[PDB]
């Protein structure tokens, strides 16, 4: 049996990085490595039972490997639009090419402007979220971690949100596809600010897939769906779950709401349940400048502790991704905590135990964890080099809903 957690890394971790959050993935491997990690295992020359940390083979992916959801024309489209204009001129990494009229069909404007290695961002998006499900698919496996994926926006035929191919959508049918067709029902929980609308749009009538969004709601807050009407349509009435928080909301509205919302999903879905998929995004934490929430780090690891316990106790497999965060330390240090707590859970499963983050510290109230000092970015974790520090909050605090 191969260890229970597939880590999704890759030989280059630049590959999938996005142009606004360039450094973003080196912030969130560098806290895995010396934060999630070091206490399973003995970074090529790891050893763990716990853990593999996959560097090879990532699938080489096409238009093909994206059809499962999304027009063929617009794939098509993506994968030959850096041929189609110039880079703009008049120093970012990635620079915008020139805009051109066969943009606007696909919504590929705005914040979805075309630029150079789109195509190969979209490429190791979709291949380590791809190779994450087929890991996850494997006797024994617990786990598949690929925190460079997540583009939730993505709609069949639009990009939006900074979101070109939906990774989300195609994993969860990739996953579903390599699972027991007896049992293969799905868990999509989306705690990123924004609404899953992307996700959402692909499942919208299915009632095997059932897609839960937590995330900021009202006036001026992207991308203004999400309402708790939104439960879905056809056989899928009663499989779209929207937890639309007002602007500001804290842990005590976020955690309880989420947690009510998650066992009724539980409810619903039942023995059918195979898999949980976790869209983790960090921009729901205090201080983003994107996202428009004041949860903590340890509000955001305890909603994931929850599917986590659950999936553990019933031996179901959770595939967890990233998704949007606009703070680079904020990202890593809730991507070290929920990675750690994998880890912990995994471990205590082949050790029969029934207490699984007893080797993972909550940081709901252990309030001294240290960021390691041989992080390569320590230095960016003042003023206190804590792993919940957070910056000052951006929007007010919400502690009662209106
Ligand atoms: C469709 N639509 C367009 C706008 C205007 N654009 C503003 C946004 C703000 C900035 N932006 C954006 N995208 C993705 C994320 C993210 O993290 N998604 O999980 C965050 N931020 C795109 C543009 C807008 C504002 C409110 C509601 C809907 C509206
Ligand atoms: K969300
Ligand atoms: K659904
Ligand atoms: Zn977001």
């Amino acid at each position: 049996l191969p260890p229970p957690v597939a880590i999704i890394v890759g030989h280059n971790i630049d590959a999938s990085a996005m142009p606004l959050t360039y450094e973003r993935n080196r912030f969130v491997i560098d806290m895995l490595q010396h934060y999630a990690c070091p206490v399973f295992s003995h970074m090529n020359t790891v050893s763990s039972d716990v853990f593999e940390w996959v560097l090879e083979p990532f699938p080489v992916v096409g238009v093909e490997d994206m059809t499962a959801f999304h027009d063929r024309a617009y794939l098509n489209y993506l994968s030959i639009r850096e041929a189609l204009s110039e880079v703009d001129e008049r120093l970012r990494v990635l620079p915008d090419l020139v805009p051109i009229p066969a943009d606007e069909e696909y919504g590929l404007v705005n914040e979805n402007m075309p630029f150079v290695g789109m195509w190969r961002t979209i490429q190791a998006t979709v291949s380590g979220t791809l190779l994450a499900a087929r890991l996850l698919a494997q006797p024994g496996r617990f786990a598949a971690i690929h925190w460079f994926g997540g583009r939730h926006h993505a709609k069949k035929s639009t990009a939006g949100g900074f979101c070109f191919a939906n990774d989300v959508v195609l994993g969860v049918l990739e996953l579903k596809k390599l699972l027991s067709s007896d049992k293969n029902g799905i868990l999509v929980v989306d705690v990123d600010a924004h609404h899953g609308d992307g996700t959402q749009s692909a499942f919208l009538h299915d009632n095997s897939v059932l897609t839960l969004s937590m995330h900021a709601h009202g006036v001026g807050i992207f991308p203004g769906t999400g309402g708790i009407e939104e439960i879905g349509a056809g056989l899928g009435r009663g499989f779209t779950m929207n937890v639309p928080l007002p602007e500001g909301a804290t842990d005590i509205l976020a955690v309880t709401l989420m947690y009510r919302s998650i066992h009724f999903a539980f409810k619903k879905l039942g023995e059918g349940l195979a898999a949980i998929v976790i869209v983790c995004g960090s921009d729901a934490l205090s201080g983003d400048p994107l996202g428009a929430l004041n949860l903590t780090v340890g509000g955001m690891q305890s909603i994931i502790r929850l599917l986590l316990k659950e999936a553990a106790r019933r031996s179901l497999k959770v595939l967890l991704l990233g998704a949007g965060g606009y703070v680079d330390t904020s990202c890593a240090r809730l991507a070290g905590v929920v990675t750690k707590d994998v880890l912990s859970c995994a471990a205590a499963m082949r050790l029969g135990k029934t207490e699984y983050f007893g080797d993972s510290a909550n940081l709901g109230d252990n309030l001294g964890v240290a960021v390691p000092e041989g992080c390569e970015y320590f230095t960016r974790y003042g003023p206190s080099f804590l792993m919940h520090g957070l910056p000052p909050a951006r929007v007010s605090k919400l502690y009662r809903l209106p």
